């Protein structure tokens, strides 16, 4: 089997009300108090909108939850609960239910984002470096409270370029990671899911946000956005292995004793590692140091087991301009 190697045992050393998310009775307050502003987004299970608080004018978002299982709602509010004060880390300013109907919505702080696709052409090295660093912070204190995301990509980074303020959203996706529990592959956007959902090992843990999150770092460094871009589920994991190899993939594989659908015997050809020096070239070159790829060498593994932790990349030397800085 496998487990991880920080935070393993951290739910099972609380509580049970702490991770037993189906016990939960939240509190749900009176969505009357908020007047609807603007469309944000609409999510396969939510819609989003920008919306003022009526009795003290505070601008929020509001995420109004489609029908679903309650078991889901439950979820993603016992998860933002335990997660509050969590740096950069969305925050949930209420939980709310409109008093007739009874549908439930989350309401949380507004950020002013910046959209992502024209952002990630225009960071400085620095910007890359700080704006990676901010991100590790929601991650390794959701690791910490023993969370995984599940859905780290882009979207799910709302980043206010002008008061460098960064938020990990979108924790309707989110699970309670406890040893050697199997969970469900059908998690993650296609282009940021890691190896091992693509190869449908279940008994997967906060290591699968740090792959998620790598992606992101080399879409960053090397302006290719999204890194790995797959047309579905299968060639999502051979556009990995044209860079990462074939028969690196195969060791990872038998280690874990892996079954590989065989479906992938006819796609996935034959592939040497590529140095990721390959990636460089004259409109990315100023973001790309050595340190940017030693780290990004250890995100982008295939065994979750070796990838850094949150806390250890945020110890790599890749940030320490932005520790130093914030001093
Ligand atoms: C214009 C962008 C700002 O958007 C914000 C800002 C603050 C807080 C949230 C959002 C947000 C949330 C959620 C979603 N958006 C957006 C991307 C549509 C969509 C998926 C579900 C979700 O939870 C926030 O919580």
């Amino acid at each position: 089997g496998s487990r991880a190697r920080v935070y393993a045992e951290v739910n099972s050393l609380r509580s049970r009300e702490y991770w037993d998310y189906e016990a939960h009775v939240p509190s749900w307050g009176n969505q009357d108090d908020y007047q609807l502003v603007r469309k944000l987004g609409r999510g396969k299970y939510s819609e989003v909108f920008e919306a003022i608080n009526i009795t003290n004018n505070e601008r929020v978002v509001v995420k109004i939850l489609k029908p679903v299982k309650k078991k889901k709602i439950k979820r993603e509010v016992k998860i933002l609960e335990n997660l509050r004060g969590g740096t950069n880390i969305i925050k949930l300013i209420d939980t709310v239910k409109d008093p007739v109907s009874k549908t439930p919505a989350l309401v949380f702080e507004y950020i002013n984002n910046t959209d992502f696709k024209q952002l990630y052409q225009i960071l400085t090295d620095f910007d890359i470096r700080f704006y990676m660093y901010e991100l590790l912070k929601a991650l390794d204190y959701c690791h910490s409270k023993g969370i995984m995301h599940r859905d780290v990509k882009p979207h799910n980074v709302m980043i206010d370029h002008q008061q460098k303020k960064l938020r990990l959203i979108d924790w309707g996706l989110a699970e309670f990671y406890h040893p050697a529990q199997e969970y469900n592959v059908r998690v993650a956007s296609r282009y940021f899911k890691g190896p091992e959902l693509l190869v449908d090992y279940q008994m997967y843990d906060y290591s699968l946000d740090m792959w998620s999150l790598g992606c992101m770092l080399a879409s960053m460094i090397f302006r290719r956005e999204p890194f790995f871009h797959g047309q579905d589920n299968y060639d999502q994991l051979v556009r990995i292995a044209k860079v990462l190899g074939t028969e690196e993939l195969y060791g990872y594989l038998k280690k874990y004793h892996i079954d590989l659908d065989p479906h992938f015997n006819d796609i996935l050809g034959q592939h040497s590692r590529k140095r990721w020096e390959n990636f460089i070239h004259s409109e990315n070159r100023h973001l790309v140091s050595p340190e940017a790829l030693d780290l990004l060498d250890k995100l982008l593994r295939y065994d979750h087991q070796q990838r850094l932790t949150a806390k250890e990349a945020m110890e790599h030397p890749y940030f320490y301009p932005v520790v130093k800085e914030q001093s």
